[PDB]
């Protein structure tokens, strides 16, 4: 199924996460995304910093060509990433995005990170960046805009800018069940913004920003308790906790098994007694922990 955008449009809530380390070849992005769309996967989320759009978009075009589905059956998004914030360099930005995935428009265009870099951190208004938006909203080069990373104080400053003329219809963020960003789920809820949970598996566990001592989520005892009372696996309860939760929820992988796996989401229900042992486990820990981000003026869990 999909949730009702505030701006109208419609998202599947569960979608492919497509990025994989640059150790992984390009080609595979190509491969593993016709498989998610052929499992049944009809949300496909990537970004200009993911260097796969091209192979993305690819395989997006290669399953309407063949029949399987119409370009209108997909939700594409992609972001901008945070050396474009300066106003002038959104729209440009965003064109190269399409022109890479050879699409007419995303469905799906976000602010990637409030933490601006130099075109080294810079100082931007991202209320600027937000009216850039905007105009590729009503240039049609996005269906809907919305924002990622973003916490609370961040998401009301755009909220709260004059004349606004449309809101970001989600805030995608890390959130699973150690980091379940509750209170920020409630705000989003509130103003009628979906939130989007990346990382709803433990993220991949990257070096370059995950500390390998962290707990891997999936490996949680709880998860592990509930994946045997229901029969299914520690991903498909942390991944069906955020759809019981309103929250739409992306899943990456690139195996064909876990790939298909990850649809059956759909397939069960957990009870009340299951979502709150799952809430219980809630601790504050965001995975992605690195000076490269902390030491942003800009830094999102500063206000936590
Ligand atoms: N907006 C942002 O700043 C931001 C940040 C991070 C991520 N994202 C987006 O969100 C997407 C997903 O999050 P993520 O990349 O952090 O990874 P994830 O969805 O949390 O997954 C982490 C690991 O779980 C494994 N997995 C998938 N299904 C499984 C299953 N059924 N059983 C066991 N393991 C399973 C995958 O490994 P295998 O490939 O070996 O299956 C994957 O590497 C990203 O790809 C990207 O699209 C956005
Ligand atoms: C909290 O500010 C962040 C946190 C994590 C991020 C992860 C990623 C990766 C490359 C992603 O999958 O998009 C990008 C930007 C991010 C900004």
């Amino acid at each position: 199924q999909c949730v009702k955008l505030n701006d109208g449009h419609f998202m599947p809530v569960l979608g492919f996460g497509t990025y994989a380390p640059p150790e992984v070849p390009r080609s595979k992005a190509l491969e593993v995304t016709k498989l998610a769309i052929e499992a049944g996967f009809r949300h496909i989320d990537s970004a200009h910093l993911y260097n796969n759009e091209e192979q993305v978009g690819l395989a997006i075009r290669s399953k309407i060509a063949d029949g399987s589905v119409k370009r209108e059956d997909i939700f594409y998004t992609s972001k901008l990433w945070s050396t474009f914030h300066r106003p002038e360099l959104v729209r440009p930005a965003l064109e190269n995005s399409l022109k890479k995935a050879q699409l007419d428009y995303v469905d799906l265009y976000l602010i990637h990170s409030p933490m601006s870099l130099k075109p080294i951190f810079d100082i931007v208004d991202l209320c600027t960046t937000w009216e850039a938006m905007e105009k590729c909203k009503d240039a049609g080069l996005a269906k809907s805009i919305g924002v990622s990373n973003f916490n609370r104080r961040q998401l009301e400053m755009i909220l709260n800018k004059p004349g606004l003329k449309y809101k970001p219809v989600c805030n995608q963020v890390e959130c699973h069940p150690y980091f379940n960003r509750s209170k920020l789920l409630d705000f989003c809820k509130s103003k009628d913004i979906v939130l989007v949970a990346y990382s709803a598996l433990g993220s991949q566990r990257d070096k370059r920003w995950v500390d390998p001592n962290s707990p891997v989520l999936l490996e949680d005892p709880v998860l592990c308790a509930l994946a045997k009372k229901h029969k299914r696996t520690p991903a498909l309860i942390a991944l069906r906790y955020q759809l019981q939760r309103g929250v739409v929820v992306l899943a990456k992988s690139y195996n064909e098994q876990r790939i298909r796996q990850n649809v059956q989401v759909f397939e069960f229900q957990l009870t009340a007694e299951d979502m709150k042992a799952i809430d219980g486990l809630d601790r504050n820990l965001h995975y992605f922990n690195s000076d490269s981000f902390a030491s942003h003026p800009n830094y999102p869990y500063s206000d936590e």
